[PDB]
């Protein structure tokens, strides 16, 4: 046979494989019009009817992210200085920091940052109108690809933390309870269990107050988050999770208790011994209109305060223990108003079975004040919009609404709004829902607030800085004060008030508080995890340190690094006076190792920098200063001399005398290629000083073990592995290099740093640790996260040096690294999370980060998410929602119980070197335990990359269906694993144990 | 000495905005936050009812426009899908996967060539295609949160770069010379109307070789609706001219002033004058009217879209007319009737004419608007009002002017019938009324001129939808006139479809057949004639790109298909004698972690623990004979490995030579000895062993052979020199870098083999090792000049290939870039290399970096207005500063109005090479002169960073990098977030390296005195 030619059935498998084209393609316009429908992904501009949504409370948010999408979007964020997104967030979330933690896979640290400034952090990620807040300030709006999805990233990190099932703990900076001053036992009352009071009580509990009670009128908690925000935007379980975190702090909630003249009043609270009160009851009554007087729900009329709680009680399991039906809303529905409630009524009316929904408002389109993302949900669900119409009468016949009568409105040219009585509309309708807003009108509630002053708008007046009412022991915030338009602002109101309630209460007990407000952060048991490590007789408070490099150019820089939390730092390499150098410029350039991607996350740098231009005298005096001020932070002096015994002894003694904890010998800036020279330099230093010292090894050697062993034989206490890899980062198209120095545009070979060299450094660390067991290793080379640091610890290193990740960012990454490592170690003790990979939950089947419904009629039926297959999927899902309208839904636990460690939290010493047991020769690998690839069709996005890679880099083993674009791995798979390695969807392809007989393909 | 390790007051102040770790939650009142939010605002303000001023502002408003930075990022995001659904969804069937692959590889010429091969109006279509209803509507990435690819903006970008290159289209180089074309190709061909349909039809007919093609156009201008109605702020007129001039390069003639009409041109007159075929592409030339508008005039304020949009076009498109046309004075309230796509262009154009308010009023609902959402969004963001369910009944005229329109309300039934409620009326005040009810063909003289073709019930010419032939076999039609096409691209496609069957018909009239498979030619320029062959070690390569010995050459059948795709050469997978048979483990090839958790296209590395080929020496040797018999001009190199044994190397190398291999490659990865006498375990790490192996092979065979070096050596030059001393004809530099790609959080490796989850060190490949391979190639090339080098290591484009050629390599092996994609990248590499060599001869493009134009000051890839009162005024693009920028721009648009001069759109003349096009051999090693020792670098000629404030996006990354990795030399303003480099800059270049905007920071020669910081 012709061995170099595909047989017919392989040619058939390859039918859809890309080929070079020699001619232009003929396809008629008519044929193209038909074929278009088969592949269609997005909405069809010619489809005019709603997709059937009855009883469908699936998540419809466009911002929801799965892990794959969250990691991509978090790496895209520029992580800006003085970031304007944060300036535009009402609770001042450090967005730069929490997104940095997501990009480093440290979802705990991200969640901790979010909840530190916003105790309703998951609710807000889900519901914030970010285009009018943080996202509206995002610098990336000035790029074509646009602003960052801050809300979805916040939601993703908080959802992971929620799944971790870790409790909030008492502020660990507080004295123990029995030693708290008496003032912290003051009785505190909050009225209403909505976002404002939940925030306020949370922050007061952080400060140490131990007798905090929220009094809630209803039998459910959460306020509007629970009673009106739809389940398909905010799942009820999110609310319960945030309330559970608050109860972890000891806040008490009593339901069925109202602020009202005949129940709880300011006077009764005072007479019962309460020292302070926060009013957070919101706006409990609908704004009503005379033209709807006397109309009942049976006739077809609702206010939004009637309608949305009925829908929420029916669709939110565990909200109201009873199980309620969805309101029967069939026919034509008119929603009146154009605020944000109106759009929730319209989308909710479709879930109750409406046939058609009209939003009717009395001004124009340009005057809609709902945020665009709110408007777009109603738009994409085919709601009709009628502007410039003011309601006049509701027509009732046979006891039911049949029509609403409107008059036309218009702006004259003083901007006044007029009604035109001769211009009427008779609009047919079966249901009418007014969404005119909300008010506080109940006289008995307002009287219970005597004697605080009310303003023009019938609302309690507060000082906007302190949230204090006219009575100094009473504070208010949230919707009842009338400034907040959002959950996040109501949260911020309670946060703001908590500091000044604290101030007031302390003063009442004769105590002062700081002139600078200081609210505590959010804490969990993770934060108590010990990440110290001992190596070479030195105690490191944490294992992260600054490498000898550009971030240690000056000792003032090291000072700020220690103030930020870094466990240790190297000096830039310095030398004796006679070895003074002068750097050239340019000398540090970005890596080309991952394509033309600019900004954050450069995968490498190249430098042609020399030793420090600052003198030994500068560096020795600086080390003395640093060790005087930061005795617990390890300072290592990096030094270099030429091959000369007297010089190495002189310089090492000078650095030792300054107080350096240890020295690092730069042999890798060559002496460091030759084991005999390395051994001799180490011997000279070992005879000169008594402090530990480490030889910094170059990776540019045939066998790095031979030079590590030489350093050890010379008396080094350990080795730093490794310095930069020698390289050339490339050329312009005209041939000139970058960096190009001087008029001659000259360069020399440079050192490559960053994540591109991590595989080389990991190899070096493991091979040294296997050759020299127990010999201290300081790792450097691409460490940019707690998880990558843990890879080096697992590989045998004891501490972790960082350069490029700081060049890509700033010193504050240390806080991400420390919280992330604490979380990785903590999670190893949780038996329930043992199937996670570090902080990543096991991937579930998802499309666009939303779980695929587990419906029998959808599985295995080869229905991809496009064209007529998508139409079939939507019909199947809709029928299953109707089927579910007849059945019980369980309750969640009245409230979940946290996971508890079932074994000790590992210390760093317990994880060092644990990867080495899996490392060996090729002959120690099984060739009989073979694997094959298997594709989860429900996660596939139909790109064919697995197919293209098996075709042109593999075994032609994948069928790619010409109609569904679904791949199937066949039995000729060899398990090479290339398809998994190119698939864009994390864990869509998995390698599984081969079950059928295996025969290597010998071609012969 | 003071405290050296503390910042002085001046530096503490510079560091004021530097990020710091917080120990406490931050207190900020809700009221203060409300008052601060406005300062930073970037996007539209939902509370703003107030459309900013747009009079005489014809600047690009498209959301899809891309600059180079944005285009590269978006092209790398594309999955480059097999059997791609976006292409299925494009009416001209563009190979979107290929052209976007080219853009990601910086080959903008190859992208534009692929675009224009299937669409001669590719730049126009990139700008105006309603992609959400076409290609983008099918994009697989719609199934991700980040969403579908901006295909149109990518197409627009590549085409814009190609337009800037100023390269002409050439006659199809596959044709015989003109004088030996058959007589049939001189048949006289007429096209009626110079719109997209005819321009496309004439282009493809000219590609086929027809030499007498004339388009007869009614008007004095050309381009059809693209010229006369699509607004300048969506489609610049110079785009239309550029595409017209490309077609004219093929010899097509256009005659303006001559109409298809009774008493002018008719099908009868064309026939009598000896035309053999005619294409009707006159569109729909007349407005759809409404009785209620009878007798109303422009002076009263009434326009159809066919009156209004050409008036705006004539005034705003320089080079449309000779008349400097005044913009229509459209002051007051404008009512635009209808809600198709024309109505929205009327609305936005009315604002450019000075309208105070625009109402878009339509007789159905919102759900019934047919316009694409892209088009609707532009009218909404410009604050047009939308009034649904209104049907016009009366235009009110007082004092010679429209003052109002009265409407009736509309309504749907049970039956879905639309009704009008006479008792429900709207009286809407207005100064101008523009009807956008569509277009028609209704002129009796024009239809008469088409006698006797058959017309359908819609008074349009009938065609066969597959052939575009009318009922008269010599007459074809397409575009708007046929009534199927709703877009420029479908009209282009109608002319494309018609050209093949016009060709078929004409050829048959002259007694000739055509192929049963339609074969329209591709698009060509002089770039495609560029020679990219190279000679090396006596071997002739037809291009310098070849498949490395790796997974893409697992089987000889794959090499066969790679040769069919265009690869110049290929290596076999390394093979060995029978006694050295191996068994691979699985898993064994994994993605790199070298650029973080980015999945899918463009993996920056792979790691593999793969062995030699599992297939026999007999398989490989027979395969090499077959491949060399079928592809004599494609070079096949047999890769072989033996243990350190003279008889084995001689036996295997002779076997491979006898099979007809052009050359051998010695894989020096076999272990020998123990392996750390300083020279490690593999034979390729010890110079003595390499020299001996090479001696053995040199004795055994007479064909050239090359030693494949490992980068895992202290001194690779010593191995290369040993191979040369042993008699090798060159070296392959380099194999993979030894590494461990990473560990799971539980400590297990990946790849993990077996239930034990074991691994061993693997080889790292891909762009992550390119700096290592480039250094290895360069050092060998400088130490052993003229010794042939085959480069390997992260080559994934023509641009990166040329870097290796400049560094001393002669040919270019590829593995990982094919693993990331498929064999067809070779097409991108070949056109890309042709284009790079072509451009070196073009003096006018010296300022470009390869195919990249010099970066102009931009925001979102749109150029910033060069306005004095706008430059250096510390006005970033947010908050109150943006609103001052908008005021300054609007005032300057007005000053450009009240003086209505300047109509000089340059006449387009292509650049000519001023020197010979370099061959491959002319560029090899030309970068090596810039290399040297560190002491050869000037420390006297220092640089500093300088920032272009107009390009900055205010992120402060330069500031943060200088603060915590540099010299604290940048001031970052607390209110504008604008950075300024101060005189303490050392030129280290880290800020430039982290800035997200290409060329926002530049390094310039230092002019002030320089002193190194010594700290003392
Ligand atoms: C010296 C000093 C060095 C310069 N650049 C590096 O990457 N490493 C060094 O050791
Ligand atoms: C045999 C063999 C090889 C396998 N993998 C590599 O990366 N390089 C080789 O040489
Ligand atoms: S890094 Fe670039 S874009 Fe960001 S502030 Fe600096 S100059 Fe501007």
């Amino acid at each position: 046979p012709v061995l170099s030619k595909d047989v017919a059935d392989i040619e058939s498998i390859l039918a859809l494989n890309p080929r070079t084209q020699s001619h232009a393609a003929l396809h008629s316009t008519l044929a193209k019009k038909l074929d278009k429908k088969h592949w269609k992904r997005n909405p069809d501009k010619n489809c005019f009817h709603c997709e059937k949504l009855e009883n469908n409370f699936d998540d419809i948010k466009h911002t929801t992210l799965g892990e794959r999408g969250a990691l991509r979007e978090a790496m895209r964020c520029l992580k800006c200085a003085d970031a304007p997104c944060q300036k535009s967030c009402p609770t001042h979330l450090d967005i730069k920091s929490f997104i940095t933690s997501i990009s480093n896979k440290n979802y705990y640290g991200a969640a901790k940052m979010i909840f530190s400034d916003n105790p309703l952090g998951l609710t807000c990620g889900m519901v914030c109108p970010t285009s009018d807040l943080c996202v509206g300030g995002c610098n990336l709006y000035a790029t074509e690809e646009g602003s960052i999805n801050i809300g979805g990233l916040q939601q993703f990190a908080s959802e992971v933390f929620k799944a971790m099932n870790i409790p909030q703990i008492r502020n660990p900076c507080l004295p123990s309870q029995e030693k708290m001053p008496e003032a912290y036992s003051a009785k505190i009352a909050l009225l209403g269990a909505g976002p404002a009071s939940i925030s306020c009580a949370s922050f007061l509990a952080r400060l140490g107050y131990s007798d905090i009670t929220i009094f809630e009128k209803q039998e459910y908690v959460g306020g509007l988050s629970t009673s009106e925000i739809p389940q398909f935007r905010l799942p009820y379980d999110v609310v319960n999770f945030e309330i559970e975190l608050m109860k972890d702090l000891g806040v008490k909630i009593i339901c069925g208790k109202s602020l009202s003249e005949n129940e709880i009043t300011l006077n009764t609270l005072k007479e019962e011994g309460y020292k302070a009160a926060f009013i957070g009851i919101g706006l409990p009554e609908p704004k009503t209109d005379d033209i709807f007087q006397g109309l009942t729900q049976d006739q077809g009329f609702y206010t939004s305060k009637d309608f949305l709680p009925l829908v929420a009680k029916s669709s939110k399991a565990g909200m109201c223990a009873c199980h309620s039906p969805l309101p029967s809303i069939r026919g034509a529905v008119i929603v009146l108003g154009a605020g944000d409630t109106a759009f929730d009524c319209a989308t909710s009316a479709l879930r109750c079975g409406a046939r058609r929904v009209f939003l009717v408002f009395r001004k124009g389109f340009v005057n809609i004040r709902a945020v665009p993302e709110e408007v777009e949900l109603a738009k994409e669900e085919k709601c009709e919009f009628l502007p410039f119409l003011s309601p006049r009468k509701v027509i009732v016949k046979g006891g039911r609404i049949v029509a609403v009568q409107f008059v036309r409105t218009e702006q004259d040219e003083t901007g006044k709004w007029n009604e035109d009585e001769d211009q009427i509309v008779h609009l047919k309708a079966d249901v009418v829902i007014s969404a005119f807003g909300s008010v506080l009108r109940d006289p008995k509630v307002k009287e219970a607030l005597s004697p605080i002053k009310f303003n023009r708008w019938d609302l309690p007046e507060v000082d906007p800085e302190t949230m204090q009412t006219s009575e100094p022991w009473v504070f208010a915030g949230g919707d009842i004060v009338g400034m907040a338009n959002t959950t996040v602002e109501s949260v911020n109101d309670g946060k703001q008030a908590s500091w000044y309630i604290h101030k007031y209460i302390q003063a009442q007990y004769g105590a002062s508080v700081s002139a600078k407000p200081e609210l505590p952060l959010f804490y969990t048991p993770v934060d108590l995890v010990d990440i110290s490590v001992e190596m070479a007789g030195l105690k490191f408070i944490n294992p992260f340190g600054l490498a000898s490099a550009a971030p240690t150019t000056s000792s003032s820089m090291i000072r700020r690094a220690f103030e930020a939390g870094w466990g240790f730092a190297l000096t830039k390499t310095f030398s004796l006076d006679k070895d003074i150098v002068t750097n050239v410029s340019p000398r540090i350039v970005r890596g080309t190792t991952s394509g033309p991607m600019y900004g954050p996350g450069q995968s490498s740098f190249l430098n042609i920098e020399l030793i420090s231009e600052k003198t030994a005298a500068y560096w020795c005096q600086s080390v003395t200063e640093l060790k005087a001020d930061f005795p617990d932070n390890i300072v290592i002096a990096s030094i270099m001399c030429s091959y000369n015994k007297n010089d190495w002894m002189e310089l090492s003694r000078k650095a030792e005398a300054s107080g350096a904890d240890a020295l690092e010998l730069n042999l890798s800036c060559a002496c460091g290629q030759d084991p005999e020279l390395v051994r001799n330099i180490c011997r000279w230093v070992r005879q000169a000083v008594q402090i530990p010292f480490f030889a910094k090894l170059t990776p540019n050697v045939t066998d790095i073990v031979s030079i590590a062993r030489a350093a050890k034989e010379g008396g080094a206490d350990g080795v730093t592995a490794t310095n930069t890899v020698s390289g050339l980062m490339g050329l312009k198209a005209d041939g000139t290099p970058w960096p190009a120095v001087g008029a001659g545009k000259r360069t020399t070979y440079g050192g490559v740093s960053g994540t591109a060299i991590r595989p080389i450094a990991l190899r070096a660390v493991t091979t040294i640790a296997r050759a020299l067991p127990g010999f201290p290793i300081l790792a450097t080379g691409g460490i940019d996260s707690a998880e990558s640091g843990l890879q080096f610890l697992h590989s045998g290193a004891s501490v972790l040096q960082v350069c490029s990740a700081v060049q890509n960012q700033d010193f504050t990454v240390i806080q991400d690294y420390c919280t992330g490592l604490k979380a990785l170690l903590y999670l190893k003790s949780i038996e329930e999370l043992q199937g996670w990979d570090g902080q990543s939950p096991g991937t579930e089947s998802h499309q666009k980060g939303k779980p695929v419904p587990r419906i029998a009629e959808l599985m295995g039926k080869k229905l991809p998410n496009f064209g007529p297959y998508l139409e079939q999927r939507k019909k199947i899902i809709a029928e299953e929602k109707m089927r579910l309208k007849e059945q019980n839904a369980a309750f969640p636990p009245l409230e979940r119980k946290p996971f508890i460690p079932k074994k000790p939290i590992p210390a760093i010493k317990d994880v060092i070197g644990k990867a080495l047991q899996y490392l060996g020769t090729f002959g120690e690998l099984s060739n009989i335990e073979q694997v094959v690839a298997v594709i989860d069709e429900e996660m596939c996005i139909n790109c064919g990359k697995c197919y293209m890679t098996c075709n042109d880099s593999g075994y032609q083993a994948i069928q790619f269906d010409p109609e569904t674009h679904l791949p199937t791995v066949t039995d000729t798979c060899t398990g090479c694993t290339l398809c998994l390695s190119v698939c864009p969807i994390i864990d869509c392809i998995r390698m599984v144990s081969r079950t059928t007989p295996y025969e290597p393909k010998r071609g012969l």
